[PDB]
């Protein structure tokens, strides 16, 4: 691992910007995540706050390693910029 | 029983196509389910991936015997053609 | 007690019947239930089929006698005459 | 007693398919059971299966004779037709 | 008897794979055991391993003979085909 | 410890006010919490009312020393500074 | 002592109506229980009828005099006020 | 004496029909037993069939006279009707 | 066996990584597991952290062989590619 | 010997602090303990308060030396690092 150890280090901001509508696919398509796994994230009536959600996304990420963390990592340099500039 | 046992041979397949809310209403009027375990399949805020639920349909099913595999048979050769053929 | 004992006498008709979400709030006001007996009748990831519901509400209500008895009833005979009627 | 030394020839087909949720409540209006006794049966973290409930609340009208008796036999006559004619 | 004294021959296998709580009905309607005893193999405060459980339960049925020898034997072959064959 | 035995002085007041899904993520950046302990909390399907799980929580807290404490301190006076205000 | 001796006068009572997951949290605050024996009360997968719930920490708290009297007494005259009334 | 030597006359019944945690409270509020006593009915990690419980509670309370058979008869006759009409 | 107590080697990672809600059905028609089994894994009120889950999975399947060890392995190298090449 | 001798110097602090759910698997694949000791250690009706459970692990590793010795500190630096200084 050694990887998410650290980025936990800041997790408020990105629970409170991050938005999961617009990663989802492109994580997909970098062949991460399994089609349950999304339904999951998004369809439950139990959590709502939209919070929540980011959290449950982001601890399925953490349960793989490397390669979900580059895709998530190379994503969000893709949308967010001024966020990865943040993390870096 | 003698039937079951065996279809069960191939479930996979079955639980990623089938979906409940097509299967319900037939069923429902060759009188093997009660409305209450109806709504359990349905509405329940644990199960969501839509896998759970065709696994819990497929149990109560089971639970019963050549009546409701008859009942779910003739559903299926009705809506799901190929998959039926698939079974036979 | 004396009242509950025989009120029992005929409960499935009841816990077909009467559902908790219009009921809650009168009661609420005659001051029988508190919040968090209310949140564990209706949110609760175990009991669904809304029978387990209606069962632990007049659970409840027994566990308290003449008053709640009496709110009960009356709410009763204000929302669902023709079972009140029933009762007497 | 001399009626459950034999209705108990066979028990495994009754344990497989009875359900308690709905037996309960018939049988607690022909007064056979009290409350303490239906939360044991339902609300306890050992017994899961959903076979050991079963078998619980069979023994706990075991413990009790003809009456008892004529109460489950009353309430499975009206529930499960075909399981009342296997019986007889 | 000519007939436990061998087949503990091999103890350990069963000891380690067969549960009870399978086991137990069918051997109930053979009418082989009481209440009693069962409820004493399974629920006991000082026995916990489940290993120790099924020594008592094997133990008691050795107290018996070519009765409870057939039955457990007829039980087995039915659930644990493998280990049935295993045992000739 | 000398903080915990009195800061527990008054509990009723948090146990009343306080939810989780706010305070834990930033406690969990600040390092004090486990992923584990954390869906313990939250998704448990015996505990609903809202207060046992503040107790559970605040309790995980207790198990650790002036570390958690000056997390759980400082997270409270950045969300809710008037009770923060009442604790000192 | 020369109070729990005749409070105990009527205990039925109190077994029947109280619950414990309102009265833990204020004792708590007065100093009498600690976590240990709160834990006992209520997490245990003997005792599941509520009522040997309630037995055991009504004797916990006779094992201790005056002062867990008068705490349990305080607490109880601020939520169950017409159950007070009842004892005077 | 001259009342549990005619008694006992018939116990098979007793002790496979009545449960103690019922009958515990109302005996302890009309002053027989001690709480020692019932502790050791309950909790005893050698005696489990239930039958040698309530042989234990039954001697205990022969060991005393009059005073506990009222306590125990009008008991018996508050919760199993049909048991005190076999008595008498 | 030969094969489990090696393979044993590393159950953190599993533990940390699987999940069983998409290994059970193909387990299932391999034919290893019963669906009492099943629903003990999943619904149970006293394992939640979804480790412990794992851990009676992991089990259930060690008290089987060979067999339930290919199984779970071809089940495996199926659903997790990468996890495979880390167990070889 | 000449190591358990000494830690046992204090003991309170971890009988407070250590959970065993965690420890148990990174021991178990280091291969000290069995299934059985483990089962022992988490499912006994008995001991629930969870300090219990610890004596009882802690003293199984008592059992044996050196090697016990040396998985259970090296889990602990690796879970519990500043209980680790402390130790240091």
């Amino acid at each position: 691992d050694e990887c998410w150890s650290v980025l936990e280090g800041f997790r408020v901001t990105l629970t409170s910007v991050i938005d999961p509508s617009r990663i989802t696919p492109y994580l997909r398509q970098c062949k991460v995540l399994n089609p349950d796994d999304e339904e999951q994230v998004l369809s439950d009536p139990n959590l709502v706050i939209r919070k929540r959600k980011v959290g449950v996304l982001l601890d399925i990420l953490q349960r793989t390693g490397h390669k979900g963390y580059v895709a998530f990592l190379e994503s969000l340099e893709l949308y967010y910029p001024q966020l990865y500039k943040k993390v870096t």
